[PDB]
């Protein structure tokens, strides 16, 4: 129901988002579309926070014909596991992230497919959830 947004459209590339946490959408954008192959890339994010991250933890899935062919965790805050200077941001934030995005992902997938990427707190809240549909024919 949050609306799916145009990251990148180029001839051999398309990437789109949509939000999959049902009480906001946010905003996200790819600097260069292409760094995306080389599995860094920088990219400029915003939203509101509506939970505490004392922890915040990602889970990245790798979906493939409807498959989850792979899955990830990765700790960005928490007591001693701190990875982000805004780590500490209170409930209520308007968040900005600006900066480079590493994907755990050995083979850079070719072809199409989905990442999913959720966001969740000490509590198991959901922070950010987000599909991101790519088609990568380059």
């Amino acid at each position: 129901e949050w609306p799916t947004h145009t990251v990148c459209k180029e001839e051999n590339l398309e990437i789109y988002y949509k939000s999959c946490d049902p009480q906001q959408d946010f905003a996200f954008s790819i600097d260069r579309c292409s760094d995306v192959t080389t599995h860094t890339f920088d990219i400029r994010a915003a939203m509101v926070l509506r939970q505490s991250i004392k922890e915040l933890y990602a889970k990245v899935d790798l979906i493939i014909n409807g498959k989850t062919v792979l899955s990830y965790s990765e700790t960005l805050c928490g007591p001693g596991l701190s990875k982000l200077i805004f780590c500490g941001k209170k409930k209520g934030e308007h968040l900005y992230y600006e900066g480079p995005i590493t994907l755990g992902i050995k083979e850079i997938p070719q072809r199409d497919y989905t990442i999913t990427a959720r966001l969740t707190n000490e509590d198991r809240a959901t922070v950010a959830c987000a599909d991101f549909t790519v088609k990568n024919y380059l």
